């Protein structure tokens, strides 16, 4: 089997760690995700991987009791390289090698973010795992994958969700869509300032399903999954 | 009344900040804990404050699941900053001057620790929060308490616990008024882990284990009253 | 009169700094403007200064030539903490006192910027210039202006243009293009007016920061929008 | 041929890479330059460069003004590193591994300097652009050149100026001749003008070898490698 | 032979690097030291060392004038650092590949730790010594040894010491004294034995780090330490 | 009396540390010096002090034994900072508000140098130790002193040395009492590096040779009264 791709940008949400209690990191949940990217790791594929932080800092409610907006994303921030800590050692431990990088450097903890090192170690069948979103507060995991990607020369952004693709109980899931087409139809892929990112850089978006057995597998074979996004 | 204490280290666990579901941060109950803060701010005590991680990192099921110790413990760490973070937050909206100090550099999120400008903003009154614990993994929450309080100058290690003090499970048992060092290792006592407790004795830092959840104790234990166990020599 | 502002992101373009070569850095230019925001501290508003790289740094021709976009715009960072560096000296020679802060620390330069130090530094009359944008390529100055106005709570961000405000048509070619005085984020998108990039533009919106476009050339007009006359346009909701 | 020289410093003016109008960066003089470098690196040659700041900053208006000389070489400092961040990627584009390294760290833009690092990037066939110049102010780029070159342990530090070597006169008054080669006190003695006086005492005394040639000669820097007779050497 | 450690951690005392005048560093002194080591890392093993500052840091008589404790640890720690630096030149010079680390960032001098990259560092045959402690005062080299130990994963502790391992009484004003041969964590503080800091010692035990204490002064000791023979004390559980 | 300079940067050699033993930090010879110090202060003067490490770090024999040149100036860049460290403390112990800036960055040690910071710091009463020297290796603490001087805007460096002034070993030598850039050069008078007179030269930065271990040499120095040589133009 070959792939389409020969350098993706996965983005994850924090969520995705989840367990069945609906927070933290659940050791098989994030075990299962080590081995889906240990198959594109095997199929040549050089990945980076970006997380959020949903699963570790909700903060709704500390905003609601009047936290400032900045800290608030700066604890989400953290968030997202304790779940970039985790998904590193999760590959370490499926024989995958990864790094970790952080926007926000972490001296004696995890190298800090240069574009220039993501690459040459994705050009040597490093798995890098991108954290601390953009490094700035007010910008979504979104933002960062698209920031990331473009940086690291992505072919592609693999926005993992629940949902199989871009919707239209009735209608259609699109197969494809353009960038244009998206903010016509007024549809919701992803935050407006990280698509904005991403079609100004002409860079490609899949959305597809992460819960869909395979379905991460597929999307890289070019198969048909979920909806891709390109002009 | 006087406080005995012109200049304390607060220790606290990550889990005093946990609401009912038992993990994350709870808005009233961490309100709940600024204003404790801002009573002792405004009796003339200088404050430092030392968080846990556990209401945000567990992993107990990740070492479980074969993951690397060190690893574990860095999430940990960026765990307690958070806390602080939150905490920080929390005492400026109860109009309590507070700075986040982290042991690992965090650009742009708090400043770098430094023993001598953590004095400096405590004599400013200035409650500091130092957070990452020691910068290493392999020491505790209580490790980092008594080095921050061994540095910072403080008179008392204050550890804030569930219990109220050192002895409801068996109805044969007596809270301690006082010990002292030797007194704890020799009646083989749980205070605290030991290499947290011989940092504290080897520079004759006071520690007193006291009961957060036990209302005003917090209050009580600086004006000198007797609250839980106080550990001297 | 009575500043309506009392802490403001004054956003300016590296061109801005411009002397008659049409590049560099212009002492007597800046100077000048130096000492438009010597009358901003004056009147007791708090100021914060977002910068651009444009008159060091244009590298379209570089761009032209295959350069990396990312190491591209790691130049006009660059670019920006220069012209910081250089408007810090100039207020502290009009008097006044300034800090630079950078995204991209730079040891024994200028400050890392952190959004609680800029607060405290600008409730104590201090000038506060913020430069290298948000740290990151692929974010315009108009981005950073936003970005660190919602961080500092600026009350406003003055986009200071060549142009006169927002017009329904452009004023320099067309003699019908007349002036808003007023938009909404919406009512611009709606209308597709430029006011500033789109992601920039966002963020404003998305965290209801008034955005002034006006004339830095038109003399004064910088005191006169933050008197709250009616100088350039207004974009609120 | 055979190059006399397995590692070299190769020390640019800023304004090396200006283009007509006198400032900025010109994409062709720049793909050019890297180039020029392309050849040293498949001599089998160690390449280090270090890059002033002048065509991106003149400042000598600002500093007219009044700015702080402090201020003025840090805005200096910086231009050096938009320059070798350039250079960089020219030669990134040339085929050519190279790496930025900056005497003061940026974060997430280039490494910052370690003569260490330095010398086992120069071992890995990388060229090493040195930037930010010594990190300190009231220091020429000649300085960190030479600094530069002894940490590296650079056989040679190559000064490519406007003009062909050292000349016993101006050369843009006519009766002027050109050097062969030079000693550090000869220099001295003869009170000629090679490089700023604290950068040539450094060279002196770490007996680093300096060739001073012109840039603009198509081929010299080819030359003065191969050990021809290009421009002045200064040994002792 | 074979030796029984693929990955040790060496603790030096800043004293072992001492020449005759108890003081600085003695560059034969050092030599002989580098070649050990050389040693070691032809015979395949992984080699990290922790060095301490005493010998270019004494600060009683400072401390006895009233110098406050931390800023007296902070001199200690820079102190390791330029022994470090020495021991890494020194290498260098017996031709084995070495890294200095430090707990201290020091921009351009030595990278700073990082657990993962010492890792990767003594996996590529590099020698790796371990600097400025645990980045903290009042933790001895001890336990910066014990801690970088369990961090990079070190199958052993080496404890250079001036003594042959942990003796029940002083050998030499007793004659039926008898140097142990093996101890365990729980047995070393029931017979209440001298043999590194307190908080040092539970590090380890917490977490089933050997020690073993020896002679480095006893030509070859080292050598043999690692080929598994009886050498000095050993310390597990 | 009234100084004749407010601002001064003092170049202390790393030796005027050393106790009988000709090593490390005799503890009475620098809380001597620290009083010297606090004169300065009393007196209304701003002082910057940069100090060099000779006293911590010989490594003349390491150089013989063939050390790298790079790596043996970082360690007595080190050693600077040793000596930095203790007499920042011994002005503190001497009630004399003091910090310690670093060219190299050392977190949770002291700050890192920045001009501007520094100024701050002189104009707010303290006294800045400058250490590290240059941040690079191959320039000695004179350069330091120099570089640090201009920078920091003073008026005038200090270099303390053993001698009285710069001399005409000799039966014919008389101390001079000032003398011009060109005058030291053209009389190859040994003053300082080449290097660092170079720095001093093109900034027209004064510089005065006198004898710290003539008592109250210091003081006079900066009474402007006649001690040691001057040197300017
Ligand atoms: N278990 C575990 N080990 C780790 C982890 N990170 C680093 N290591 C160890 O440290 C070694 C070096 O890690 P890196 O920093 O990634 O350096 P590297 O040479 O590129 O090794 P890899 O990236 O794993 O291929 C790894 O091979 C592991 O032995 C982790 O997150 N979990
Ligand atoms: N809501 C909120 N505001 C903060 C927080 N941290 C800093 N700030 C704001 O930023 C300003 C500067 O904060 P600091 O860096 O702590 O400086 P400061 O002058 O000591 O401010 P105080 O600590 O309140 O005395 C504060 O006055 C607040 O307005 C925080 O955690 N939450
Ligand atoms: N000429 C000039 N001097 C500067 C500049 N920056 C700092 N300084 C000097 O540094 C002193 C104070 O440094 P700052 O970084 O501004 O810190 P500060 O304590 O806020 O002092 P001020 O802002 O000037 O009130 C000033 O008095 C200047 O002498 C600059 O950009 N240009
Ligand atoms: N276009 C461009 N690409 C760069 C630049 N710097 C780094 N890269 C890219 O990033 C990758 C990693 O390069 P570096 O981290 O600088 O160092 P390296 O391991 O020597 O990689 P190479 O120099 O390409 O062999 C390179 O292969 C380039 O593709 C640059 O300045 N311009
Ligand atoms: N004399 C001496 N040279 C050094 C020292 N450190 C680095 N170098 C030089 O810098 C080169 C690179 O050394 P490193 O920074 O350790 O990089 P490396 O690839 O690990 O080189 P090795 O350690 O020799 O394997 C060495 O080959 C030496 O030439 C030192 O402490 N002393
Ligand atoms: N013993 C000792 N204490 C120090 C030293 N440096 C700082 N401290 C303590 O930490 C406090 C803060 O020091 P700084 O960082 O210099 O802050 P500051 O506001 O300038 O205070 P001072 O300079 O001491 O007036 C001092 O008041 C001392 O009590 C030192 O070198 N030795």
């Amino acid at each position: 089997a070959k792939p389409v791709y020969k350098r993706i940008l996965l983005k994850l949400s924090g969520e995705a760690l989840q367990g069945t209690e609906g927070f933290g990191i659940d050791a098989s949940i994030l075990d299962r995700m080590a081995q889906e990217i240990k198959e594109l790791v095997e199929l040549g594929i050089q990945v980076g991987v970006v997380i959020g932080g949903g699963n570790l800092f909700r903060g709704a409610g500390l905003a609601k009791a009047g936290m400032n907006r900045v800290v608030g994303d700066h604890m989400g921030m953290l968030a997202t390289v304790m779940n970039g800590l985790a998904m590193r050692d999760a590959l370490h431990r499926a024989y995958v090698n990864a790094r970790l990088m952080s926007a926000i450097p972490l001296n004696g903890v995890c190298d800090s973010y240069s574009w220039a090192e993501a690459i040459s170690l994705l050009r040597n069948n490093r798995v890098v795992i991108l954290s601390a979103g953009t490094g700035n507060p007010f910008f979504t995991t979104d933002s960062a994958a698209c920031l990331r990607g473009i940086e690291i020369e992505a072919n592609v952004v693999l926005k993992a969700t629940k949902v199989d693709g871009v919707f239209t109980p009735t209608a259609t899931m699109y197969e494809q869509l353009t960038y244009s087409e998206v903010l016509e139809k007024e549809l919701k892929v992803m935050d407006l300032a990280a698509f904005t990112l991403a079609r100004d850089h002409k860079l490609p978006i899949r959305v597809f399903n992460m819960n869909k057995p395979g379905a991460l597998r597929r999307v890289v074979m070019g198969e048909k999954e979920g909806t891709l996004i390109t002009e």
